[PDB]
């Protein structure tokens, strides 16, 4: 559908749970990076998780191209705000998208104060 | 809304995703037991999961009581069918549900032929 | 010797780590079961995890005979003890047990108030 | 002594298991980094898992400073030899390390064609 920048029909989805809380990992910043021809990261797109713990319209297929991406979920200052001190910096994800046609990615994660799981599922364009 | 068995507002949901394909863990069995009064094990509900990998209808709000409950997934004749051996007989999921007002449960389940992670995820009852 | 039941070889060890803090989980309960005749629980063996969350010697290879087994690891007063109130009632892991051979089974665990995940490491022994 | 770059004492060890054959993961690639000046990535250590998973002696306690290091686990490859395609270009586990103290870090890895889960057991050291 949309083209360009925004929603369509998600082409990337990023969802967050909270297994502390047994709860979804509300507003917690995502920075999406791409492997820029110079091997350098540049940015792609970036959001908060909602209510739900979901970040949609993140990019559209278009510009969804093929290559390598970096999904930074900025944990820390998600525990800090709980008042809780955390293991980690933040909890990034790399992985080569669209190198055999377009696809849908949802990046799930678990996560907890000293430990994180990362899960992604991947389906073929349907209606 | 609905009232005795089936669907309603969901109070109970399950999903099974598959870590070694990266998609839902379609068609897998699920038995919920209750925690009866003899102490044994008495049989709630069951199902399978769908094309997205999710387990709805189980039972209704006027039904799930509060109580301790089970929830067997049956991980082994999924893998099996995959032609992969697993090393557990199926994942099982002990919790006291409702004993604090009604809530909605969602079990969530990442899976692998020799490890596996259980989540859940509780909300109170919205509109 | 020990066998019996004691270190001596160990086909079974047990490890519980705690999430939330980044340490091991000290003093867990955990009870193995092994599946009977008529199709019960008879109690095998059990104890409570050390400094290090391993739990060592609980069995031997001349008790460990092929069967279903099961390590029913006591979470839910763990977290008590820590002032936080678990999803689970206890964590468990069904398994077939030696098949061809004693071998070695490494139970690992990871506890978090509303999630665990769970492995089993089993590698060829030789001392 | 060993001490610089070696065993010694072991203030960072890498532990790397296979969530889909239930063994730990031998020859994976780990390179350690450090947050520097120019906030860019210096080689710190690297190696290559043993046959019972277990990386160590990458640093030791006098150049084991207080700072940002990355642990980047080359996983893409290592389910590539199992033939394999995985989702991740690999694993990477950002920390500041020491604190209050030069300690014990222990980083846990678990894999799976499509997930990954990480943990850091960092323990208190007499010897």
């Amino acid at each position: 559908g949309p083209t360009g920048t925004g929603e369509s029909k998600c082409p990337l989805m990023v969802k967050v749970l909270d297994a502390v809380r047994g709860s979804p990992a509300i507003n917690v910043a995502v920075h999406v990076f791409r492997k820029a021809a110079d091997d350098t990261w540049e940015p792609f797109a970036s959001g908060k998780t909602s209510e739900s713990g979901e970040l949609h319209g993140l990019t559209t297929e278009e510009e969804f191209v093929e290559g390598i991406y970096k999904v930074e979920i900025d944990t820390k200052y998600y525990w800090k705000a709980l008042g809780i001190s955390p293991f980690h910096e933040h909890a990034e994800v790399v992985f080569t998208a669209n190198d055999s046609g377009p696809r849908r990615y949802t990046i799930a994660a678990l996560l907890s104060p000293y430990s994180y799981s990362t899960t992604a599922v991947v389906t073929n364009p349907k209606e």
